[PDB]
């Protein structure tokens, strides 16, 4: 039968999560106008040649929501944590999202991707090699995306996937 894999975006408030996810799946990106909540989304894609199911959490980045914290990172396979390249603090944060996941799964081999959002903008303040260097030390691939532009999104996610398949070995 397919693989369903459950994909968890993580991140700051702000830098992105939904944007990404209705990007994925929905193809078009929301900004100014209204939209119903879902939080739970999910597709089909062929990634290496292998047809499988995405179910992906987009979680809060509010820190005074986190009912469900320990809850969707115990149940997620993989995690996306994204912060936004013209957001100084929401890259400064990731190393809170990786220890809040390395804790709730007690491992140290998590599958991850580090995603620097926003790579449309001008106001860069993250550059793309110290957000590299971070990813080196700790082994998970680095990718910089943008909901407004589709740049890097199908790659990102297709990335996790890949990552949660070689854990898998
Ligand atoms: N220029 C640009 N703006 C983006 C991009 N991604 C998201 N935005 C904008 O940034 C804002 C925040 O996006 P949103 O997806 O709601 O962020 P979030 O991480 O889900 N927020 P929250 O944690 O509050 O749930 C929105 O105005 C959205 O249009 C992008 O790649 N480029
Ligand atoms: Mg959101």
């Amino acid at each position: 039968g397919m693989t369903e894999y459950k994909l968890v975006v993580v991140g700051a408030g702000g830098v992105g999560k939904s944007a990404l996810t209705i990007q994925l799946i929905q193809n078009h990106f929301v900004d100014e106008y209204d939209r119903t909540i879902e939080d739970s989304y999910r597709k089909q894609v062929v990634i290496d040649g292998e047809t499988c199911l995405l179910d992906i959490l987009d979680t809060a980045g509010q820190e005074e929501y986190s009912a469900m914290r320990d809850q969707y990172m115990r149940t997620g396979e993989g995690f996306l944590c994204v912060f936004a390249i013209n957001n100084t603090k929401s890259f400064e944060d990731i190393h809170h999202y990786r220890e809040q996941i390395k804790r709730v799964k007690d491992s140290e081999d998590v599958p991850m991707v580090l995603v620097g959002n926003k790579c449309d903008l001008p106001s860069r303040t993250v550059d793309t090699k110290q957000a590299q260097d971070l990813a080196r030390s700790y082994g998970i691939p680095f990718i910089e995306t943008s909901a407004k532009t589709r740049q890097g999104v199908d790659d990102a996610f297709y990335t996790l996937v890949r990552e949660i398949r070689k854990h898998k070995e």
